[PDB]
Parts: C-alpha cells; structure tokens; sequence
C-alpha cells in the first residue's frame, strides 16, 4: 500500500493547470485542460510521487486507489494525477471523503492499494 492524503487546493475547479507540475510541454495538461474543473472526473484529481517533475510521462495518468476501511467494505476512487506529491498520493478533499465515507479530515492520511488503470476509468 501507499499513503493517500488530501489538499483542498484540488477542490477549486477554477485553478489553472499552469499551477501544477503537469502544466504544459509534451506531457502537460495545459492547454488541453485550462482549469482543474475541465479535467475528466473532476474533483477526482491530485498529486502523486510518480510525477517526478515537469513533463513526467505519468502526467494525466489514472490511478485506482482502494481503501479498505476498518468498519466497511472496500471502496475505490479513480484519480487523475496532475501534480507532484513527495510520497504517495494527495487527492482533493471531495475524493478522499468519497473514498473514506466522509472521514478525510478526521483521518488525514490513509493507506490505500494503488493500480494504474486505463484513463477511461477516470472518465
Ligand atoms: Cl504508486
Ligand atoms: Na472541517
Ligand atoms: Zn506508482
Ligand atoms: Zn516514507
Ligand atoms: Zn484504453
């Protein structure tokens, strides 16, 4: 497993793709997507340590993140990675609340299973 955290920066649909690591360049997401809210499956977007820096080939990849709660059955979300995180993943608060049944703030950071999946799964 890997760590999943959240950051409410990813909940603002109006933020520019120029504000994250996966800005422009061959692998960047601007100008195809101008703002966060243009991303497929917004607000299920965020950062990953698989984004090594500018122009990473992992920019725009779709990750299935699965949380197995102590108190309920498994749930997955599908996150588009657009930004570097220094370790593991950092999603929107809405995405982490979706994953954990509204416990993002309470938990802060959870362990998840991760698989890179087809981009269609984030659509
Ligand atoms: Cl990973
Ligand atoms: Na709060
Ligand atoms: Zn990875
Ligand atoms: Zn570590
Ligand atoms: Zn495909």
């Amino acid at each position: 497993a890997v760590k999943l955290s959240y950051d409410e920066a990813y909940d603002n649909p109006s933020s520019s793709l120029l504000s994250v690591t996966c800005s422009d360049g061959e692998n960047g997401l601007y100008p195809k997507y101008r703002t966060f809210g243009d991303l497929p499956g917004f607000p299920c977007i965020g950062g990953s340590s698989d984004i090594a820096g500018y122009n990473s080939p992992n920019c725009g990849s779709c990750y299935q993140l699965t949380y197995s709660s102590a108190h309920t059955t498994p749930k997955s979300i599908y996150m588009v990675a657009i930004d570097r995180s220094a370790e593991g993943f950092t999603a929107s608060k809405q995405a982490m609340d979706d994953l954990t049944n509204k416990r993002a703030e309470e938990l802060g950071t959870v362990n998840v299973d991760v698989r890179k999946v087809d981009f269609s799964r984030c659509e």
